[PDB]
């Protein structure tokens, strides 16, 4: 399509020349919440439909956490064509995050490095914002367009588990699923909440809080992990997740590694790297987690997805759903239709009836 080329070759490179990445991000959020977005032409095929996490998803392509941190653009994102939307991370109290600049483009690598540090409007602001459209969301969810809420912790917080517990109580009733983000590279000490006995403590408390919500307001609970885990970390996570009955895994967050071959001038900036250089590390982590959980724990695959083939590789590796964030900053909105359309053509070619049949297919052949 000419739409896709025009955004990739002209529109998005123009935006890059005009604005720094954080301004571009804020402008995008503003324009999305106003509904100012091109054609919704591609009507979703039945092949793209997935049933997982106690819900129907019209299509398996979601927007990853971080684009809509404060829940301002949910409806614009469904209009863009995403089959589900995740907001956050949201922290209990408002906070500024790190000083600017904090986000950096690596156009040669199709990569971004960010160190936002959980800038959040806080639970209360986000709660009221989601309450204003709650019934609208209940009809979207019923129509196969679910909402996820990603939870983080405040910087100065003494008690990590309590920050997540507050998030469960406040935003849990408003979410189809919740994400315990234990994998941000940009809050000190946060990533070691991924070691055994302390991860069992934390998730036990989270699941207890969740179980104490009323039935129609009781969301699925997922854990979001980094691509930088040791084999030991991964084995411990799989074990805790099976023992406790966690509903699923999001795989993966951004990486603190800098793979050999990055060209961008800004490659040595502190922060998490996303986009194309993260793609295969993330696919390999999906593959490992799926095998370690015996295919019993639904996985949302994320990291460098920018085409139907990328999405299909994650699905075949064991993802039931996928997300993207960085691709959108290089291709703009038409990237959503592109990934859906290529994913559907590839499923026909490899002889799958729908997305469901492809899930984990690499582990059976
Ligand atoms: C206004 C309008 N009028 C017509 Cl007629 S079509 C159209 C349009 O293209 N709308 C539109 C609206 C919202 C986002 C968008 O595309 C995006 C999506 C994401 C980003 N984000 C970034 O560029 C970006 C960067 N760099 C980031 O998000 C940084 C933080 C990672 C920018 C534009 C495009
Ligand atoms: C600017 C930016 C902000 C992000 N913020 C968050 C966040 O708040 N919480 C979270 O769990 N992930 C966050 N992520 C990670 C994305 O959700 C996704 O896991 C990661 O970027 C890999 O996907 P991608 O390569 O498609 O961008 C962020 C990523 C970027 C680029
Ligand atoms: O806010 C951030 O810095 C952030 C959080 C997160 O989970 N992942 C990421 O790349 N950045």
């Amino acid at each position: 399509t000419g739409d896709e080329r025009f955004y990739a070759e002209h529109l998005m490179p123009t935006l890059q020349g005009l604005l720094d990445p954080e301004s571009a991000h804020r402008l995008a959020v503003r324009f999305t919440s106003l509904g100012l977005l091109p054609r919704a032409r591609f009507q979703d095929s039945d092949m793209l439909e997935v049933r997982v996490l106690g819900h129907k998803f019209r299509n398996p392509v979601g927007i990853a956490a971080g684009f809509d941190k404060h829940g301002e653009a949910v409806d614009g994102l469904y209009k863009m064509g995403f089959g589900f939307v995740e907001i956050g991370s949201v922290t209990p109290k408002p906070q500024e995050g790190n000083p600017r600049p904090r986000v950096f483009r690596l156009p040669e690598d199709q990569a971004v490095i960010n160190r936002y540090g959980f800038n959040s409007h806080g639970l209360s602001v986000v709660e009221h914002r989601l309450r204003a459209r709650q019934q609208k969301q209940a009809k979207l969810t019923e129509d196969g367009l679910p909402l996820g809420v990603n939870l983080g912790k405040n910087k100065t917080s003494v008690d990590a588990a309590e920050d997540y517990a507050e998030g469960v109580r406040v935003l849990g009733p408003l979410a189809d699923y919740l994400v315990v983000n234990v994998s941000s590279p940009n809050t000190a000490g946060l990533r070691s909440l991924q070691g055994k006995a302390e991860l069992r403590r934390l998730l036990t408390k989270v699941l207890q809080e969740r179980d104490g919500l009323r039935r129609v307001h009781r969301p699925a609970v997922l854990v979001k992990i980094a691509p930088d885990l040791t084999s030991q970390d991964k084995e411990d996570i799989a074990s805790v997740v099976k023992e406790l009955g966690i509903d699923g895994l999001i795989v993966t967050n951004t990486t603190v590694s800098r793979p050999a071959g990055l060209q961008g001038a800004l490659r040595s900036e502190t922060g998490g790297l996303s986009g194309k250089p993260l793609r295969d590390l993330s696919t390999q982590t999906i593959r490992e987690m799926y095998a370690l959980t015996q295919g019993r724990v639904p996985i949302i695959g994320v990291g460098g997805v920018s085409s139907g083939q990328d999405a299909l590789e994650k699905i075949r590796a064991g993802a039931s759903l996928v997300q993207l964030y960085t691709a959108l900053t290089f291709w703009g909105p038409p990237v959503v239709g592109k990934v859906k359309r290529e994913l559907e053509a590839l499923l026909k070619e490899q002889g799958f009836g729908g997305v469901t049949d492809a899930i984990g297919a690499d582990h059976r052949r």
